[PDB]
């Protein structure tokens, strides 16, 4: 195979050539041979991410849970989360306002098999608060059921955490195995997202030329039509939640940013902050902060606070809706905001994994990806993933730092 | 929320103001306004409790038959267990008789909807024995299933403690690590007991404020009517069985209360044999047994061997048929007999645990909690389950501390 | 109970005596108390045996995966796996062969409750291929769906494999963990297997005596037909493969065979490659391998590389085809072909084995055991399993030899 190409510039040919096939192919009148021919490849591509969606979500958030534990953190601790939390919320909240003054999604409304997609009569308020609440968390997890799967994982993680405060070794050795465990399904999950992402550029070509071949040519203007979306949600992230919240603390964002610079381009072209964590603490130390503090918060920010991927789901979700022709109601938006800083913090740090912990956010709001309406929606998104996942992951890493420098500022 | 009262204050409070406000209310004609506002409460609180009744009930027999496993068990293993066994036995069918000569649980009969509840047919004797055998154990566990998640869970742990026997490292190695994972998603799921017990006086609160508002007063007596039939039943274990079988061995029953005091009645109080442990091992010291011997038998009957639960489960079990309204066949006596030794020894020994392993009994007999007039007796017992819990407690380590006696008498 | 004898005498004083009992109550015309008396013990026994197939098959398959992951494998690794896989893959295509020229299970042909057995209409090539990758691992898991487990659980091996390779010490840690536990419920089913097979000289006796009760006489012939048909593969694996490979690598395979001879008749009466692995150890020191080389490759191999594992499951599958009367298609012989390869690897080196990974290969060709009409030829096959598995594991611990001195020779 020697397929060997920096997955970053493979992806953007296949996604560039994809785009020419499928609209030379869907002008002159060949969009049924894609759809049998080229398409299921990208349907390989999207089967293989929903195929992690359910393993990722349990055991990064019984993970992600037992990180923030209220069990676990020392005062310092307690201060980097409580950013961590509130700069991720921030992040999805504006999120929704760039999807929201934008309309991206709106304009290609189509009912895949004639079908326009129709959400579910939502139950009384009660039910689906304790619907949460599964009555058999295997089945929860056996069957899709998202939202119950979260409750129980969170749980399980805090749960773990107090058993390694016990007083008896066994309990604390068996607690640990247990969520020793959980974390390396966790792990190996996000292995095949790396093996799976080594297929995209071929996944993204079909998914892209099958979107092309069809759709005509307005999918461009509207793809790009929340590429600006996101990326003006991050650069306001930056600028009016970064730079306000440093100078507040007697920090000059110029030279922040100055002294970032490197950190925030490897995050930027690698899209991987767990790669980029090396990099990102050095910065941290060529800026002054102390050793015991930034060697403890960039690591646990370099898995959890991922301000550009709540943004970014919080603006996918909205593409999603209004691509679907459905209104996200307030309370469906909210619902956002929680899943979303939830679905933030289960995201990995590797490149694909943004996207795959997005359905988790579509799922609890209810576009679920086993319609055929919002799986081509979801698709649709898939094709240009690794163009937000760049600006992205660099304010994933951005906000690492700026809290870094903060708590230090203070602690 | 600084709620910071001792747990078992905060239940009786709860209790005793429940049923005040839902007679107030029922009998001014406010019934509706606590099914719609209160009851939801008491909802959520049953919600929680059999949420955890699937992983406990797999997790828990794992260990629970891995440490009686012949395999593990010595000359002076063998014996305790034995003991063990026979009197958890003893102690279900004396709860079969306190349950059958009193009747708690009739006169309630409802029908919540209107519909009184129907004993599915039972299939042939052979359907249902081959049926505890599961053709998928992931299947089992993933929808209900409680028998053959009984028979995979006590194969499993007795297949581990058979490795943890090989000569190869790897093989026990290998052995142990799941073992040591399934103890620890128990421990996990206990530790979310005591969590939901934080809720349990709301929750109690509620449950019997709703059961107060609707089904009058009676329930007063049928309520108290059940903690009788409990009551004398335990007094009758710890008479007709611990002191007959002390006399057989040379031990005065009541220098040997009069030394237990302390352990009975901590246990009686904290409501948890294994926090009664470091006390019941205490008095086994001050009662001359042999440290080798104590210091084996005490800490396996903390968790294991709890007569009183067992008991507990065999009345609250006639109580839920009763109630329901229908005549627990014998064979489905003899069921109880042997799940509610099953479910007595996956109990853990934490204030809540026995009524969660409750339900594995009432499932397995053919009372299933979904079933909505099952889900009301339920609740009903749940309401003054603390009340049960105490006494029931202290029998359990009361059966530890005579068979502790009993063994070293003779080894 | 003091069942003392050797398992293999128990189980062919079982099959002989069913037989007889079988037919004596057959001809006099007492089918019917055979089948509700006789069979049901029959019955448990196959029970058992399918609860074990999908733990087995998920667990035994990440571990198989794992050690044949490249991660793992040096340049010994390599050599030795490559020749374990091209071996077990030519077994099995000779194993189609002789099941071909022979027509094992013709003439059977019975439809268990006058309905005959239908395959099922085959989705197009594109959705069979995308159909191997589950949506939800947990949901495959839970409800059979053999193929998708396969890919899965082959997936998660590798994963881990690559994780273990990793520079941080708890991604090693955790990864390893997960193994740990994975590998040791593997473990705990094959013992679940042993105790299985202690009561396999009761089930061998019911099973054959119901299918001499009804079916008459011609089931002798059949069965022998099949046990030719194996064995006479087994015999061509040998000839035309090992002495063939011995040969173009200058080894004498007669004084090769005079070497092996205890080896071989240890696996041949043991039926368990792994009990034989210390004698096939001292083999090959008897003849001269290093001690760095035999000792990495006969451990593999005493658990991967079942050479007539997979001629026999290959065998199997047309006998249970043919029996049905539906004739297995090109494609679907290829099928067989891989998924034999890999229940080869999966089965673990303990006699009943085999035919529990058999299971795989039937449900994944599409005969799944739910189905009566597979079920009745399933337990057809079971009869004399350990008349297949003596020569079955003979032919799993040559390979492991040969293959062994091969390596040896070049490396
Ligand atoms: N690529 C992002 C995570 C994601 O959204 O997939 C990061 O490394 O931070
Ligand atoms: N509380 C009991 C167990 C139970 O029945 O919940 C004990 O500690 O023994
Ligand atoms: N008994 C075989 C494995 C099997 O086919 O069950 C062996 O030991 O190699
Ligand atoms: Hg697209
Ligand atoms: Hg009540
Ligand atoms: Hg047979
Ligand atoms: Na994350
Ligand atoms: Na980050
Ligand atoms: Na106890
Ligand atoms: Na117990
Ligand atoms: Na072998
Ligand atoms: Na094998």
């Amino acid at each position: 195979k020697y397929i060997e190409y920096p997955v970053l510039q493979k992806i953007l040919i296949g996604l560039i050539l994809g785009a020419i096939v499928g609209l030379i192919l869907g002008h002159y009148g060949y969009a049924d041979a894609v759809k049998t021919y080229v398409k299921p490849f990208g349907d390989l591509f999207v089967r293989l991410l929903k195929m992690l969606v359910m393993p990722i979500v349990f055991a990064s958030l019984v993970v992600g849970a037992a990180s923030i534990s209220p069990a676990r953190l020392g005062r310092v601790g307690v201060k980097i989360v409580v950013y961590y939390l509130l700069t991720s919320a921030f992040a999805v909240t504006l999120g929704i306002i760039m999807a929201r003054l934008f309309n991206p999604g709106a304009g290609i409304h189509l009912a895949v098999g004639g079908q326009q997609f129709q959400p579910k009569q939502a139950p009384p308020l009660v039910k689906i608060l304790l619907d949460i609440v599964p009555t058999n968390p295997f089945g929860a997890l056996a069957n899709g059921q998202v939202l119950p799967t979260i409750f129980f994982a969170i749980i399980l993680g805090i749960a773990i955490t107090y058993l390694m405060n016990s007083e008896n070794e066994k309990v604390r050795k068996s607690a640990e195995t247990l969520l020793d465990a959980i974390n390396g399904l966790a792990e190996a999950m996000y292995k095949i997202v790396n093996g799976v992402m080594q297929y995209a550029p071929i996944g993204v070509f079909a998914l892209i030329a099958y979107c092309m071949a069809e759709q005509g040519v307005k999918v461009v203007g509207e793809l790009a039509k929340v590429t600006a979306a996101v990326y003006v949600g991050l650069t306001l992230q930056i600028l009016l939640v970064y730079f306000v919240l440093l100078k507040i603390y007697g920090i000059d964002p110029i030279s922040f940013i100055k002294k970032a610079k490197d950190a925030m381009l490897t995050a930027f072209v690698t899209r991987s902050s767990s790669g980029t964590l090396p990099v990102t603490m050095r910065v941290a130390k060529e800026m002054g902060i102390s050793e015991g503090i930034y060697s403890f918060t960039l690591p646990l920010g370099a898995t959890i606070n991922m301000d550009g991927t709540a943004l970014y789901q919080g603006v996918s979700t909205f593409f999603i809706a209004n691509a679907l022709g459905s209104h996200l109601t307030v309370g469906q938006q909210l619902t956002i905001v929680l899943t979303a800083v939830l679905a933030s913090i289960g995201t990995a740090g590797v490149p694909g994994a943004g996207a795959i912990m997005l359905a988790m956010v579509l799922e609890s709001v209810g576009l679920p990806l086993t319609d055929p309406n919002v799986a081509a929606a979801y698709a649709m998104i898939l094709c240009i993933d690794a163009i937000l996942d760049m600006g992205r992951t660099m304010v994933n890493v951005t906000g690492d730092l700026t809290g870094t420098a903060i708590v230090a500022k203070t602690e």
